């Protein structure tokens, strides 16, 4: 057989890929890149074999040739008898949170105010927001709505960059990957916790997983459900218990990507690897949890319970959805089928 070449975005998600290889007994191993761009790039030259993706990375990857293996499958309600492996997904809720004690902000008067985005180019963070910002604007001007961001993977020198933090030193300010310490679901957030920014652009399980206890972490220990609003797009505020009523969009869950001819020995390699280090997995949490990652959702998304099989054994736009896709489309008008490499 072959082994797995995991792509790893950034020196966090590389020490985990290396825990990972160690404990797999190298059916695994490790590329790593400083941007989720260069990995989808290590894979089309085969450096690599796959990593995991947010669908505008799967839209990005799809373009070139890449396709989808496995889904990120989280807790459900429905389809409750079925394994994990083969649940159908939901699909996860694109979010604007804001602080409660700021007072008349709506998604009406977004304009002029700070923002914390996730990364360019990512689901939540970026394309639904800046794409039904764009359309209601009428401008492609995304880049001088807000006054300031955080919008990892911008020009660092530009406003969309000017709240980044960077790493512990304060350099990789901006970086699209987790050294910036606004990267990402939990980092945007505690951009937005931290009152960074005003907005932030997220999902709803990011606002559950960071508050009320659920993370230990510093930024987030002390904070409170109650003190967040999310914005709805009739320009309402509710409360983060009403992510169903308030949202911005249905979101694919983020995906395994591969070449096409090593899509099937990925997809065997992981069932087994998940088998063993997944939520219920053989080994963890004695050895090693693929899931884990102390809320810092290397590799997967720390609330993954397995990967799951896809059915239709879908392309790229299938697996996105016309609607995504063609939102997408219409947004990078602004910045056509191509493969951007
Ligand atoms: C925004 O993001 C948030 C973070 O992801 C989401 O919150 C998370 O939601 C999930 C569930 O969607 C929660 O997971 C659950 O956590 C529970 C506690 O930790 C777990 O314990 C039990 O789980 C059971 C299964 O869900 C529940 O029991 C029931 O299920 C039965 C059988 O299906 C049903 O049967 C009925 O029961 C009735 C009871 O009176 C009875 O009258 C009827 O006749 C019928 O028999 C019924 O549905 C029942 O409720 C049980 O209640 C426990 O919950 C559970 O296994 C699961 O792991 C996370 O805890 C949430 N995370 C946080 C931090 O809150 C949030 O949902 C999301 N928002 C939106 C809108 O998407
Ligand atoms: C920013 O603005 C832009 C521009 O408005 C916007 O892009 C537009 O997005 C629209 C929504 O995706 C899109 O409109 C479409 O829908 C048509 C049908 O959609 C269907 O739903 C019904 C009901 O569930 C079902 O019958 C279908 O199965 C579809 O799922 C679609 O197609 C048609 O084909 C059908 C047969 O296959 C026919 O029955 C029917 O006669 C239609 O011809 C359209 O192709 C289209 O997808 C707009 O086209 C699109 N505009 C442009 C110029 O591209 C972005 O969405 C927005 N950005 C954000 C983030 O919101
Ligand atoms: C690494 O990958 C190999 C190949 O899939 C696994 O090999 C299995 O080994 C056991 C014991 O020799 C056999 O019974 C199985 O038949 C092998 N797998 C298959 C399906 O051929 C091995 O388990 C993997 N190791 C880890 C730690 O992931
Ligand atoms: O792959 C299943 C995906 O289903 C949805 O996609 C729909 C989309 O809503 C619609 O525009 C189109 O007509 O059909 C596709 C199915 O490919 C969602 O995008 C996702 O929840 C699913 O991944
Ligand atoms: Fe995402
Ligand atoms: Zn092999
Ligand atoms: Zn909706
Ligand atoms: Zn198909």
């Amino acid at each position: 057989y072959t082994r797995v070449v995991w792509c790893a975005v950034g020196p966090e998600e590389q020490k985990k890929c290396q825990q990972w290889s160690q404990q797999s007994g190298q059916n695994v191993t490790c590329a790593t890149a400083s941007t989720t761009d260069d990995c989808i790039v290590l894979v089309l030259k085969g450096e690599a074999d796959a990593l995991n993706l947010d669908g505008g990375y799967i839209y990005t990857a799809g373009k070139c040739g890449l396709v989808p293996v496995l889904a990120e499958n989280r807790k459900s309600s429905k389809h409750s008898s079925l394994d994990c492996v083969l649940r159908p997904t939901e699909g996860y809720l694109a979010v604007a949170v804001v602080k409660k004690a700021n007072e008349g902000l709506t998604w009406n008067s977004l304009k002029d105010k700070k923002s914390c985005h996730t990364a360019v180019d990512r689901t939540a963070g970026w394309n639904i927001p800046m794409g039904l910002i764009v359309n209601q604007t009428g401008s492609c001007a995304f880049d001088e709505f807000f006054s300031q961001s955080c919008a990892p993977g911008a020009d660092p020198k530009s406003r969309l960059c000017a709240l980044c933090a960077g790493d512990d030193q304060g350099l990789d300010k901006c970086v699209p990957n987790s050294k910036e310490k606004y990267y990402g679901y939990t980092g945007a957030f505690r951009c937005l916790a931290e009152d960074v920014g005003d907005v932030a652009f997220v999902k709803n399980d990011t606002v559950w997983e960071n508050t009320n206890g659920e993370s230990t972490a510093d930024w987030a220990k002390n904070l409170k459900r109650e003190d967040f609003r999310l914005l709805c797009l009739d320009g309402t505020r509710k409360p983060v218990t009403e992510a169903q009523s308030c949202h911005l969009a249905v979101a694919p869950n983020h995906a395994v990507v591969s070449r096409s001819d090593r899509a099937a020995h990925v997809e065997q390699v992981l069932l087994h690897q998940q088998a063993l280090f997944g939520k219920n997995g053989k080994n963890c949490p004695d050895k090693f949890c693929l899931f884990k990652s102390e809320t810092k959702n290397l590799l997967f998304n720390d609330n993954t319970e397995c990967l799951a099989k896809l059915g239709g054994r879908p392309t790229y736009e299938e697996y996105l959805g016309t609607e995504y896709v063609t939102a997408i489309a219409n947004l990078k008008k602004c910045s056509l089928e191509a493969c951007a490499f």
